[PDB]
């Protein structure tokens, strides 16, 4: 996992968490099922798209705050 | 199900995400199965103590934080 995949997965997870969503929550709110929304926690390789545009939808976050977070993360930390 | 309760259970699960933790980590955790995490989350009527013990083990909580948790839970919203 390069640090672009793990960091997809880190900022998902954070927003999750920051947001005080369980996985299950975050399942329901975005149309993935559970164990879709761990496996991309762990490894977002082949997260499409579409299931990213999901999940932001299902945090109640805009792209362009998913993509500002994962910027920062990647600025400040690669 | 009474106040206190649904107050067990809330207060699991709220420590819990402030942990950033999901079921499956707790009930690695704990030494009891996702199954009976997931039960007590929805209805902590039969929790043990002894059961209780190894939950706060597992969130690495204190006893007395979380009893103080607990009855700031009960003096606010009962
Ligand atoms: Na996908
Ligand atoms: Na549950």
């Amino acid at each position: 996992e390069s640090f672009l995949l793990s960091k997809v997965s880190f900022v998902i997870k954070k927003i999750r968490l920051e947001k005080g969503m369980t996985q299950e929550d975050l399942a329901y709110k975005s149309n993935l099922d559970r164990t879709y929304i761990s496996g991309i926690e762990r490894n977002s390789a082949n997260l499409t798209i579409k299931s990213l545009e999901l999940i932001m939808k299902g945090l109640e976050v805009s792209d362009v705050v998913f993509f500002e977070m994962l910027i920062k993360e990647i600025l400040k930390h690669d």
